[PDB]
């Protein structure tokens, strides 16, 4: 990579608290995030992968239109051990940052989800990711497609900031790391993708709405 250090201190921390979207080029470098696009692969050729989101449900059902597929990673599976590495330098970078993004406290993370847009014209609707303080902060999101032109497969994740007459167009370029906060603040979509399309997502936790959430939605026998 390059130091987590340097990247936290002098990149991602002021340009979240500035911008609220942050991108990172060449995160790992080609050899790794080669290793990463080799195991999202093989999880996809297996058949790990659910079938994919249920867009439209037609009479008949070999005719459904299915988008985005998903698998949820620990990173300790056999055969993700990349993406463990992965998700270990991701944890690294917000541990160097803590304190430092917004009044946020991270404690913990979810899994990785790892989806794939299987280049059939199908995106994913604008949606805000926490919309109900949930205790997610800042969503990072890891992107794997080598060569990616997005004027001719698409698949550009559309953020619209709060506040702003602007939209901010992130394609899903190789070895691309990108964190934005997770709440209203960045609605967004992604737009028809027309080639295969995999992106690794991981959720930090700020402690304390997390703390709260879970006495917002919920035990010990008497
Ligand atoms: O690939 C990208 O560029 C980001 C795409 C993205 O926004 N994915 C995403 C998926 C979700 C699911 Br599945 C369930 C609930 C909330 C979700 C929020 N976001
Ligand atoms: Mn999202």
């Amino acid at each position: 990579p390059l130091p987590a250090l340097k990247l936290a201190l002098e990149y991602i921390v002021p340009c979240m608290n500035k911008h609220g979207i942050c991108v990172v080029d060449d995160f790992l470098g080609k050899e790794t995030g080669q290793q990463i696009g080799d195991e999202v692969r093989a999880l996809h050729d297996t058949g790990k992968f659910t079938d994919g989101q249920l867009v439209s449900q037609k009479s008949d059902s070999s005719k459904d239109i299915r988008g985005d597929k998903i698998t949820w990673i620990e990173g300790k599976e056999p055969g993700c051990e990349t993406i463990g590495l992965l998700m270990s330098s991701m944890d690294d970078l917000i541990r160097h940052c803590n304190g430092k993004l917004g009044s946020y406290k991270i404690n913990g993370r979810t899994k990785a989800m790892v989806a794939c847009y299987p280049g059939n014209g199908t995106g994913y609707v604008r949606h805000v990711d926490n919309p109900n303080g949930d205790g997610r902060c800042v969503t990072c999101i890891y992107y794997l497609n080598k060569d990616w032109d997005a004027k001719v497969s698409g698949g550009i994740l559309r953020i619209f900031p709060e506040g702003k007459a602007q939209f901010a167009d992130i394609e899903p370029k190789f070895d691309r790391l990108l964190f934005f906060w997770s709440d209203r603040r960045n609605p967004h979509e992604v737009q028809p993708a027309y080639a295969t399309r995999y992106a690794i997502t991981v959720w930090y936790f700020d402690a304390d709405e997390r703390a709260r959430a879970k006495v917002k939605y919920l035990r010990v026998e008497l």
